């Protein structure tokens, strides 16, 4: 079993120090784009939906998300961890459906090509299955491929909501990269469990936004848009056990997790409303510590942190 049902970061952005389990996200469907997803762990099971593989072949082949490193299952699980039979991790949106979507391939990782096609697929399902999909990348690089904008652009026009890692190559002014600088995705810089003048803490690796365009609470290219749990996170692990990691790859989903237990109860809001919604509340929990955060909208954290409550 877990040793934690309800991680720091879960109970921080549920804005609860006891809380036992989690809820939310029916209808909503996650599309982790990662090194893949044990569909076996007893924690995420019963919410798998798809698995496809990216990496192998084209387009992808069905049925096949082998996770050999652990970032996809690790990242789906503070996503929508369900608690398995009842003693198990728990994530934010424990009622999303996973679509376990293998881009980071073995082993290494991540060809454009396969991220941009998963990322196009994921929009096509949405318009397909008339359904609302959530893409969380924990991934990020400091150039920016034209192949991943492109298919973020395109998915983000067929109605999916984009989330992403605003990378590790903090603390210094502008150093937040692809796609997460994208203006069509969310960019989420990870916390630590510190608390300092009032709020959690933005984590020094964290990368920061640019500061010309800091400050005015609207977003583009270049920009940190919310904050969330990133640092020491227990998770789901690809071997069916667990393990504790640190990165704006573990904040993305806190973030995607909060996005779909917000969509599920406005399920006919755009992607655009969705992430609207995510502003506002980031921007009532002014995050004020860390390099470089301070009052309002800052490069560390951009408008706050999203929470539940
Ligand atoms: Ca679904
Ligand atoms: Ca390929
Ligand atoms: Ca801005
Ligand atoms: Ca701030
Ligand atoms: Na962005």
């Amino acid at each position: 079993a877990a040793s934690q049902s309800t991680p720091w970061g879960i109970k921080a952005i549920y804005n609860n120090s006891n809380l036992t389990s989690t809820s939310g996200g029916a209808g909503i469907n996650i599309a982790v784009l990662d090194t893949g997803v044990n569909t076996n762990h007893p924690d995420l099971s019963n919410n798998v939906e798809q698995c496809k593989d990216f990496t192998v072949g084209t387009n992808f082949t069905d049925n096949s998300c082998t996770d050999r490193q652990g970032h996809g299952t690790h990242v789906a699980g503070s996503a929508l961890a369900n608690g398995g039979t009842g003693s198990g991790v728990y994530g934010v949106a424990p009622e999303a459906d996973l679509w376990a979507y293998k881009v980071l391939g073995d082993d290494g990782s991540g060809y454009a090509d396969d991220i941009a096609e998963a990322i196009r697929h994921a929009g096509d399902q949405a318009t397909a299955l008339n359904t609302k999909v959530v893409i969380n990348m924990s991934l990020g690089s400091s150039g920016e491929s034209s192949l991943i904008t492109n298919a973020v652009d395109y998915a983000y026009d067929k109605g999916v909501l984009i989330i992403a890692a605003a990378g590790n190559s903090g603390p210094k002014p502008g150093s937040i990269g692809y796609p997460g600088a994208l203006v069509n995705a969310v960019a989420v810089a990870a916390l630590e469990n510190t608390i300092q003048n009032g709020t959690y803490r933005v984590a020094d690796f964290s990368s920061r936004g640019h500061k010309r365009t800091a400050g005015d609470y609207v977003i583009q290219k270049g920009d940190v848009e919310i904050s969330a749990p990133g640092a020491a996170v227990y998770s789901t692990w690809f071997d069916g056990g667990y393990a504790t990691i640190s990165g704006t790859s573990m904040a993305s989903p806190h973030a995607a997790g909060l996005a779909a237990k917000i969509w599920a109860q406005s399920p006919a809001a755009s992607n655009v409303d969705v992430r609207g919604e995510l502003q506002t509340r980031a921007s009532v929990n002014d995050i004020l510590s860390g390099n470089s955060a301070g009052s309002g909208d800052d490069i560390a954290s951009g408008f706050g942190f999203a929470k539940v409550q």
